[PDB]
DNA sequence: ACGGCGT
DNA sequence: ACGCCGT
């Protein structure tokens, strides 16, 4: 759920 | 995650 | 269920 | 010269 590199 | 030049 | 960078 | 995540 976090998007810091993927944003799932 | 660090932004020293890119800031991802 | 997910992965990324440039000055 | 630089490292981080939650629904
Ligand atoms: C988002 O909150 C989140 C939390 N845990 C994960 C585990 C694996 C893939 C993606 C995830 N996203
Ligand atoms: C994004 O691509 C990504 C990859 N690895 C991580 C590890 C810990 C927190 C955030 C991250 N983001
Ligand atoms: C941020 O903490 C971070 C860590 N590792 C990376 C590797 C590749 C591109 C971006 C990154 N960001
Ligand atoms: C920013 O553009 C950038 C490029 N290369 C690096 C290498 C090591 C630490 C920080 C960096 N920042
Ligand atoms: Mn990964
Ligand atoms: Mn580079
Ligand atoms: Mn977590």
């Amino acid at each position: 759920x976090a998007x810091v590199x993927a944003x799932v």
